[PDB]
């Protein structure tokens, strides 16, 4: 053992152990090892990390240092040759609503975040990276390949900063560099409430005993709540419209406002906590502040576990759903709840499900206004279009009535993310989400494609021919072997995403395995899973078994017509029924009467 346990973790964390509510930090879930499943620890390593020096350095950092006797291609080149595409016609998913994309990004944010390293508070190292494109330290710039239109217009590289890691922060190893997971691994609404105590209350409304979440005071949505503004300037949401002067939001998770449609969902969620607290009180007026917030918070994590596990994963995993996640068999103490370093890349399949435009729909679900359809790239860190362009209900309608993008081997990721990404502190709509992902696999030390196929007990192509049969694509196979030179070197993100989709799901076999096992572990390692006997009353569970993403829209917007199955593709008004026809979360079983 390199080190059996390493430094840099909050020491002052201790366990009640008979309390009914999860900690904010994830700590105390597991009794045998308390730190397991908690924020600010290291991502689990299902397989030994693979670095250039075997410790912390990434493949593609030292030019002459090959991986298996071959230079790894530049991320941007893999981006340009395989990932990109021009024609947006015929890419939409006939049977996946835009909500299908959004929910994956929401679930993913609840489960994992590996942030960039610090010490850039007043760093021109941050800038040195920006301006002179010099590779050093944590500055791991993405260099453009010769023949790249960004050479001509943007400079020599796209900045990129290595992710945070445990113990020594700048910069030390061993044990071989292990990256941080800043959020709780349990599916527990951390994205509404925060994963630090400091954030969590910062966000509660403690100016009153009602247990409500702190809302916006400087703006409203037909009298409905909006998430509070984050007052940390420099703010990028201000930076996108110097005029509009509208900052990003404050949510339990830092990425809330990365695009308007994620910000939107956050909104629906905050509204759900407040909405619920008023009710707990009405039925239980005696209940204090904490009692109200804790119990609403508990209802909420349970709602996310149900939508995720009953509605969402079956349609992501397909046939592969039972092979990996069999019907719940109760809490298992031996199960390692931690998110693995590789899941955070596996879950990135969502990137190829993001479309190039967002829509606003009116009451008749028709283009609301002159400019209802907008390019995705003018919606990164855009909050002003919610508050000042007539409200969320129309973005929510877009979500129901528009279609997710289908992953496509010849059409993987839209240019909106591929050439136009806005990243905070960097100024242009000019970054590349695909290249980022690849540079990151390398930063996080991921094992190649074949290691992961090995891990999942799948065949391991060694030849152009081999790869053709697995991907079922001759040209993709060939491009990939022309750059990688062997499948042993293919970055997992691309490797996994290249595989044709399994039956009735949205990922290949490699990912259905990577995804399948992770989620199974987070459901089986949660002392607080909702269906865990003892956590809710039988009664209470028969009341949650009814919740629906349709219901969540009804109870928290002025939309009065919704689909019954929100994630399949639903055209108005055939597939649309009035809210009246939809099952309500009967909170009656939460009555706690003293006499
Ligand atoms: C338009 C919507 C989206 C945008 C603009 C976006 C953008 C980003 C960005 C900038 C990062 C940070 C990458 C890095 O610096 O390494 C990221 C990471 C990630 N994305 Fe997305 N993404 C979107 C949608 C999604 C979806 C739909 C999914 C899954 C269904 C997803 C899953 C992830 C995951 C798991 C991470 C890594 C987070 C971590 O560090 O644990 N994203 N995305
Ligand atoms: C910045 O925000 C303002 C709105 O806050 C945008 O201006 C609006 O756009 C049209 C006219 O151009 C009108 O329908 C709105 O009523 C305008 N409002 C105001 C105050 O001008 C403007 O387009 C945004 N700029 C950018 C670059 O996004
Ligand atoms: C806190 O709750 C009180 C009581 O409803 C309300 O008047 C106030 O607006 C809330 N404050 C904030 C900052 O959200
Ligand atoms: C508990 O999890 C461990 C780890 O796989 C394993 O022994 C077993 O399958 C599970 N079963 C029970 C009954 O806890
Ligand atoms: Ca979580």
């Amino acid at each position: 053992s390199w080190e059996v346990g390493c430094g840099a973790p909050v020491p002052l964390v201790t366990c009640d152990e008979q309390s009914p509510y999860r900690t904010i930090t994830g700590d105390c879930n597991n009794r045998r090892s308390p730190a397991l499943g908690a924020a600010n620890r290291a991502l689990a390593r299902w397989l030994p990390a693979e670095y250039e020096d075997g410790l912390a350095v990434p493949f593609g950092w030292t030019q002459r240092k090959t991986r298996n006797g071959f230079r790894v291609p530049l991320a941007r080149e893999v981006s340009n040759k395989i990932v990109g595409y021009l024609d947006e016609e015929g890419v939409l998913d006939q049977n996946r609503s835009l909500l299908f994309m959004q929910w994956g990004q929401i679930v993913d944010h609840d489960l994992d975040f590996a942030p960039e390293t610090e010490l850039g508070s007043s760093e021109h190292s941050k800038v040195q990276c920006e301006e002179y494109c010099v590779q050093g330290d944590e500055c791991f710039p993405i260099m453009f390949p010769k023949n790249d239109p960004k050479l001509k217009t943007q400079g020599k590289c796209m900045p990129f900063f290595r992710a945070g890691f445990v113990c020594p922060t700048p910069p030390y190893q061993s044990l071989a560099r292990d990256q941080i997971n800043a959020v709780t691994s349990f599916l527990d609404a951390s994205l509404v409430y925060g994963s630090e105590p400091s954030l969590a209350s910062r966000l509660r409304n403690l100016s009153s005993p009602l247990g409500l979440m702190a809302v916006n005071q400087e703006a409203w949505d037909h009298g409905l709540a909006y998430p509070p503004f984050n007052n940390v300037k420099p703010s990028p949401c201000e930076f996108i419209n110097t005029t509009a002067h509208v900052p990003c939001f404050q949510a339990g998770d830092s990425r809330a406002s990365e695009q308007i449609l994620l910000a939107t969902v956050h909104t629906l969620l905050l509204r759900e906590h407040n909405r619920l607290a008023r009710e707990l009180k009405r039925l239980n007026p005696h209940w204090d502040g904490e009692m109200l917030y804790q119990e609403a918070r508990k209802i909420l994590g349970a709602f996310i576990q149900i939508i995720t596990f009953r509605d969402y994963l079956p349609i992501v995993l397909g046939s592969e759903m039972q092979k990996w996640i069999p019907p719940y068999q109760g809490y298992n103490n031996s199960v390692d709840p931690r998110i693995s370093n590789v899941f955070t890349f596996a879950f990135r399949f969502g990137h190829m499900e993001v479309p190039s435009t967002v829509s606003r729909l009116d009451e008749n679900y028709q283009p609301w206004g002159p400019e209802a359809e907008l390019p995705l790239h003018t919606l990164f860190f855009n909050t002003w279009r919610i508050i000042k362009d007539g409200g969320i209900d129309p973005l929510v309608r877009g979500l129901l009535a528009k279609n997710s993008k289908l992953m496509n081997q010849n059409k993987m990721v839209t240019s909106e993310l591929r050439n136009k990404l806005f990243q905070p502190t960097h100024k242009v709509h000019g970054f590349d989400l695909a290249a980022i992902n690849l540079q990151r696999c390398r930063d996080h030390g991921m094992p190649g494609y074949n290691s992961w196929r090995g891990f999942c007990g799948l065949s391991q192509p060694k030849t152009l021919k081999g790869l053709q049969a697995v991907l079922k694509n001759k040209v993709l196979a060939k491009k990939l072997l022309d750059l990688y030179k062997t499948p042993d070197n293919i970055d997992i993100w691309i490797g996994g995403n290249a595989e044709p989709m399994v039956e009735r799901g949205r990922v290949g076999p490699l990912l259905a395995c990577l995804l399948g096992r992770q989620f199974q572990q987070i459901r089986d390692g949660d002392r607080f899973w909702w269906e865990n006997p003892g956590v809710f009353t039988e009664k209470q569970r028969d009341s949650l078994q009814k919740v629906s993403f349709s219901r969540l829209i009804c109870d928290n917007t002025h939309i009065t017509k919704v689909p019954l199955h929100a994630f399949q593709a639903n055209n108005y008004p055939h597939d649309f029924v009035d809210c009246s026809a939809v099952d309500k979360l009967d909170l009656s079983p939460w009555a706690s009467r003293e006499n």
